[PDB]
């Protein structure tokens, strides 16, 4: 049939139950801030802050929390975060490239001819349509994290869960230590896109769209992969037209309409106002709804390098940056997804991408020896125009200087580090994400001699309508032991550095673990400024504190994932002077893709980051420091 998973358990089974987003005290997330603070500020910025925080708690911050928590009571079916989240990245102005949208690029298929151009963009695609029609079918497994996979990740368990009414069954996977997680975001996945208006952006979606938006060479082009009765197109009438359009001989428009939706989004949404106004209406609908944008690029990727600029940016001609994701194939196979962050935290993304993944390369729709279907392409296939006015080109051009200036800006490097990766790591007893964490602010403090403000991402999807909050891996520990293998090598023995490390691991899994029961302070903070904000009030003096605003200046910003499909991800810096750090930690090795601005150097940042990892592992085996 059209699926790819055929689940016992109904896709949003335990949606009706998971639990509240916790709203923490505000006395532990004022100390949990001054935890964070006192590795980055000096003795007397400290007790200023601190002084701040106590006329906090007791003053406007005591209201704003009393207002918060009884929002929330009010607003029980929802989270406190979830809204003013979402608030924040579609009022936002930027460009929505390198600021916001990441990529993930998939393995190979390890039958090598099978990462033919066509042959790949065929069964990707097809994987994908499959993806949607599991999901809106009910027929995708529940997202749920296992703790014991053993008694709960079973046949028998599902065919007794499916039967527990929805208000009871989140406790039925409790009793298992199971943890069912939020999937509200994940229909956004299809027939969606980011919509530019002026001041604050709006998501758009249409279930009832069959149709794919393909970019090649600029041009924009349309077909079914619905047919009139919700079924998938035949996948060799998909090649067929795929093949249709690698054949298109027209050069590059000479004002490629998708630079604009890299503009900022004030000029992008005035740009498409004109659009609209010069009858583009019906075209634009076309772009918006369709099931998603599939993106061929007619190069093959020289290194792993030209692969990340390639899927973070490409050359803005080719990407519609709005659309809810980009898949992209290229001339040699290598294929990504780029994808706008704004409507939604990436979960979705991730297990989207994992599915693929699987139904592409063990149960692929055609074969590299696959002759396309005998369709007249050129009747089922429609090729978009837009009608442009002078001014509109004139925007094209400046958005295309805007694009070229900014994406010539941007280095990207990475490292496979092979001595070993979390195998070994948790025999010396160490949380293996503690470690390459502690790498990052060694690295920092060996190469530029700071302590800086540092993010790390942690999902609260184990709540209803759960979001991120942020674990802060600069702590009083990592400070002290980069400090200890950094400042003088051959000062503390083995033993001490062991201990050290110990110690860094074990308040990391503190933080982690409160970070993702929602007892991070990162969150809380925001939610009371946005209170505060909204109604019209004057900004308190904590957010006025220099500290507050370094504390959200991140120079260090860093994601990990941990899949068999995803060769590496990649995202720009969100400062101008910072790190965009994505890194995965194997069983055998540790993989790092880092990003910069002209004002650091990614390249050089990772010879650090490798000699730090090569100074923890010698440690750990018990090996004198050495050069
Ligand atoms: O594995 C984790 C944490 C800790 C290790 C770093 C990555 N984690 C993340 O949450 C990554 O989260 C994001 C979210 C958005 C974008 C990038 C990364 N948990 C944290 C809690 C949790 C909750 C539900 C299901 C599994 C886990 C395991």
């Amino acid at each position: 049939d059209d699926y790819l998973q055929h689940s016992i358990v109904p896709t949003m089974h335990y949606q009706d139950s998971l639990p509240r987003l916790p709203i923490p005290k505000l006395e532990d997330t004022m100390k949990r801030y001054l935890n964070a603070q006192k590795p980055l500020l000096d003795d007397s910025q400290f007790r200023r802050t601190e002084a701040l925080c106590k006329n906090f708690e007791t003053g406007v911050g005591k209201e704003l929390h009393a207002h918060l928590l009884a929002q929330d009571k009010q607003n029980k079916h929802t989270s406190y975060i979830s809204g003013p989240w979402f608030d924040m990245y579609l009022t936002a102005r930027d460009s929505i490239v390198l600021n916001f949208n990441p990529f993930m690029a998939f393995n190979p298929d390890p039958k090598s001819e099978y990462n033919d151009q066509l042959t790949r963009a065929t069964n990707l695609t097809v994987s994908a349509v499959r993806f949607l029609k599991t999901l809106q079918a009910g027929l995708l497994e529940p997202e749920v994290f296992h703790l014991n996979p053993s008694k709960s990740d079973t046949d028998a368990f599902k065919r007794l869960i499916r039967f527990v009414p929805p208000s009871l069954s989140w406790y039925g996977a409790y009793l298992v230590n199971a943890y069912p997680l939020d999937m509200s975001q994940y229909f956004r996945l299809f027939n969606s896109t980011r919509i530019p208006r002026p001041n604050r952006d709006e998501l758009f979606t249409d279930t009832k769209a069959r149709h794919l938006l393909v970019l090649r060479k600029g041009h924009f082009y349309v077909f079914d992969v619905l047919d009139q009765d919700g079924n998938i197109v035949n996948p060799l009438e998909i090649q067929a037209h795929l093949k249709y359009i690698l054949s298109d001989s027209s050069p590059v428009p000479e004002f490629p309409v998708a630079y604009l939706t890299s503009e900022n989004r004030d000029v992008w949404a005035e740009l498409r106002q004109k659009l609209i106004f010069d009858g583009n209406e019906e075209t634009l609908k076309k772009v918006d709804s369709a099931v998603f944008c599939l993106c061929l690029d007619d190069f093959p990727m020289k290194d792993l390098i030209h692969l990340s600029h390639t899927m973070l940016h490409g050359d803005g001609t080719n990407r519609w940056f709005d659309k809810s994701f980009n898949l992209i194939v290229a001339e040699d196979g290598t294929a990504a997804v780029h994808f706008e962050h704004s409507w939604g935290d990436g979960v979705a993304v991730l297990r989207f991408f994992n599915e693929v993944f699987r139904d592409s390369t063990q149960t692929p729709a055609i074969t590299p020896q696959s002759q396309p279907a005998a369709t007249n392409s050129s009747a089922s296939v429609e090729t978009l125009s837009f009608n442009l006015s002078g001014a509109l080109k004139a925007g094209i051009t400046a958005a295309k200087e805007k694009f070229d200036t900014t994406v010539k800006t941007l280095s990207i490097d990475s490292i496979q580090f092979q001595r070993g990766g979390k195998e070994f790591l948790k025999k010396k007893q160490l949380s293996p994400d503690a470690v390459a964490q502690l790498a990052f602010q060694m690295a920092f403090l060996r190469q530029y001699g700071q302590t800086v403000a540092t993010y790390e991402s942690c999902s609260t999807a184990a709540f209803k309508h759960g979001r991120t909050e942020t674990i802060r891996p600069a702590s009083i520990f990592t400070k002290r032991c980069s400090e200890a293998f950094v400042r003088d090598p051959s000062k503390h023995s083995v033993g001490e550095l062991q201990h050290m490390m110990a110690e860094c691991s074990k308040y990391h899994g503190q933080l982690t673990k409160e970070a993702a029961m929602g007892q991070g302070f990162d969150r809380h903070l925001y939610a009371l400024r946005y209170l505060a904000t909204a109604r019209g009030l004057n900004l308190p003096e904590l957010y006025l504190d220099p500290a507050y605003q370094q504390m959200n200046h991140n120079i260090l910003s860093t994601s990990t994932l941990n899949s068999p499909a995803v060769s590496l991800g990649g995202f720009a810096p969100v400062v101008p002077d910072g790190f965009g750090i994505a890194y995965a930690v194997h069983d055998d090795w540790i993989g790092c893709n880092v990003s910069s601005y002209s004002g650091r150097n990614a390249r050089e940042f990772l010879h650090c980051v490798q000699k730090c990892l090569e100074d923890i592992f010698d440690a750990l085996e018990g090996k004198a420091i050495k050069t």
